């Protein structure tokens, strides 16, 4: 049907918007602390602490598989990157501090993406 293509044209354009958003969020992590998953060979106990690991490469695989149905799902994954870090790492660490910064700096980008998604459907 022609209805499923119109949707596929929107999902695709939602994918195009979220890709740009992801690039902008990742620019706020120049140390690349959140780039890749936490290594299980280097932190073997990680999963005893964190039940839903998240990172930018894992979000990118999902994104290119058009696996985000809306902005809220995308934001949930971003929030996990931050919240995981703030739990696992203590307050006086480079890692916790990098998450506080990414959160604060991402807020501006996610503000405008809510308006852009609403505005363009």
């Amino acid at each position: 049907s022609m209805e499923q293509v119109a949707m596929e044209l929107r999902l695709t354009e939602l994918t195009r918007l979220l890709r740009s958003v992801l690039d902008q969020l990742q620019d706020k992590d120049p140390a690349r602390i959140f780039a890749q998953p936490v290594s299980l060979k280097e932190v073997p106990d990680y999963l005893d602490h964190i039940k839903h690991p998240m990172d930018f490469a894992t979000m990118r695989k999902r994104l290119e598989a058009q696996g985000y149905k809306n902005l809220h799902e995308f934001e949930e994954d971003f929030d996990l990157i931050i919240d995981n870090c703030m739990k696992y790492n203590a307050r006086d660490t480079v890692f916790y501090r990098a998450a506080v910064r990414l959160r604060d700096q991402g807020g501006v980008v996610l503000r405008q993406a809510r308006r852009e998604v609403d505005s363009i459907g």
